[PDB]
């Protein structure tokens, strides 16, 4: 009930009932601020990575709820796991889950967004936007874009720089702004381009300048006024 190794064992169980009991134990450990060692935290991150694909609905919803406490308690020590946390949550957010479950993903995303350095979050988001080892659905794109937009409202101007990756990401967004299959992508992409422009105008102007006449003018029609 209070042993860390055993709680993590129950979370890693192939049996759903045991995973449920483990998450209850883990939640208790977090509420009681029972601290984890470094290798315990590493093991828990590995368990949670797999939990993103948990086939049992109750276990998965309980996992999403536990994430809030987990992130809040261990955010200082979770920077190396941030890529996995954020990208997996955005995939879940774009998977068209039931309303009640989407709320829990959104909540976990909101907690993430306020718990980690902005530049680090932003850099993960730029790489994820271009990520070539996968092909995002329309709803995954929406979720990525909405998150960018919200992150842009809390960022420092110098968190956004004219680099190759950020240039490669903004290019993709430009075209997604003309997206015929989804009005939601359209509005989300525009808001992203708008927010990044208003965040750091000069650095965004430099970005546009280093793009072909297609992306440059396409964005120009939007950014006026």
């Amino acid at each position: 009930t209070e042993d860390v190794a055993e709680v993590l064992n129950r979370c890693a169980s192939s049996n759903w009932s045991e995973r449920k009991e483990g998450l209850l134990g883990l939640q208790n450990l977090l509420k009681n601020q029972r601290t984890l060692s470094r290798i315990e935290l590493k093991r828990l991150c590995e368990i949670f990575t797999r939990m993103f694909a948990d086939p049992h609905g109750k276990v998965f919803s309980m996992f999403l709820e536990t994430l809030v406490d987990f992130i809040q308690v261990h955010k200082d020590d979770l920077q190396d796991w941030l890529f996995v946390l954020l990208t997996q949550l955005l995939k879940k957010m774009g998977a068209d889950l039931l309303g009640s479950v989407q709320a829990k993903v959104q909540k976990a995303l909101d907690i993430t967004r306020e718990s980690f350095p902005n530049d680090l979050q932003f850099n993960i988001l730029m790489r994820f936007t271009v990520d070539q080892t996968q092909t995002p659905s329309l709803k995954v794109k929406v979720a990525i874009l909405k998150y960018i937009e919200t992150l842009a409202k809390q960022m420092d101007p110098r968190d956004f720089t004219n680099s190759s990756e950020t240039r490669l990401a903004v290019s993709r967004v430009i075209t997604w702004t003309t997206e015929p299959k989804s009005s939601d992508v359209r509005k989300a992409a525009q808001s992203v381009l708008i927010s990044l422009f208003e965040l750091n105008t000069p650095e965004f102007t430099m970005l546009l300048g280093a793009l072909p006449k297609t992306f440059q003018d396409g964005a120009t029609k939007l950014l006026h006024n």
